């Protein structure tokens, strides 16, 4: 159970985006229906007042949340991974256009899920903005959470992956169009039960096996970490 604050531009605050350049839900519920309109952008998607300004070559870094700004994040037991994709803002998130940006399941060397150094890096993570055209977009931050993914929504729907969607309003102004944006997947529809990385059981199998759902990072992206880059309790 996480939401997203805001976001942060080359380790600056762009200050709180809820509802404002976040399109975001009412409450840090999951979706698990993966068929959903609310795989895309969560269970409230509107088009919202802002959109933050960027460049390419800019870090984007997301601030995810429990409860309370800076706080445990999201609770341990919510082992996973974490991807952002990018659409232009004209689909609404819709049809065969969500890009992969970033994705980190498991890490050997730390023995550590993403999500467990999303809550060292106090909600944090970051891509690295694309050569794309300038306009309007979405980026769309996901965390699956897996404690419950040993079953499928679809067969138990008190079990199954958790999904945290969020979805930012980012404009790219600065940018040449280098690396034009190329095909994407739908949300809903590009996860489904058959998928790599949604059934999986964390308590038996090891981590070092576990494959995140495709698809790919496109070779266009630039991204991306999960580290804190700034210091939230300063302001
Ligand atoms: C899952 O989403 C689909 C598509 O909107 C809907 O038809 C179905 O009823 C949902 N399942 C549940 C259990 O709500
Ligand atoms: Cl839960
Ligand atoms: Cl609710
Ligand atoms: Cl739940
Ligand atoms: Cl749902
Ligand atoms: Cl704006
Ligand atoms: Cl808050
Ligand atoms: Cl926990
Ligand atoms: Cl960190
Ligand atoms: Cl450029
Ligand atoms: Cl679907
Ligand atoms: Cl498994
Ligand atoms: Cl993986
Ligand atoms: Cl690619
Ligand atoms: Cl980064
Ligand atoms: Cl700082
Ligand atoms: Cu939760």
């Amino acid at each position: 159970h996480t939401l997203v604050w805001g976001v942060w531009v080359n380790g600056v605050d762009q200050g709180d985006g809820r509802n404002i350049y976040i399109r975001s839900p009412p409450n840090n519920n999951p979706v698990k229906n993966l068929t959903s309109p609310d795989m895309t952008c969560n269970v409230d998607n509107r088009v919202v007042p802002k959109s933050v300004p960027v460049n390419a070559g800019d870090t984007l870094t997301f601030e995810w949340y429990h409860n309370t700004r800076d706080d445990d994040i999201i609770a341990s037991s919510h082992h996973g991974p974490i991807a952002v994709y990018i659409a232009p803002a004209a689909s609404n998130g819709q049809g065969n256009v969500w890009v992969k940006l970033f994705e980190d399941a498991y890490n050997v060397t730390n023995s550590t899920w993403a999500v467990d150094r999303l809550i060292t890096a106090h909600g944090q993570h970051s891509v690295v903005v694309p050569h794309v055209a300038p306009g309007d977009y979405l980026f769309r931050a996901e965390i699956i959470a897996l404690h419950e993914a040993d079953s499928l929504y679809s067969q138990n729907p008190i079990r199954g992956a958790q999904f945290y969607i969020s979805c930012a309003q980012i404009t790219i102004n600065s940018s040449d169009d280098s690396t034009p944006l190329p095909a994407g997947v739908p949300f809903p529809g590009a996860y489904t039960d058959s998928t790599p990385g949604i059934q999986f059981n964390i308590y038996t199998t090891p981590a070092t096996s576990y494959v995140a759902p495709p698809p790919s990072v496109w070779s266009g992206a630039l991204g991306g970490s999960i580290a804190q880059v700034g210091d939230a309790s300063l302001e």
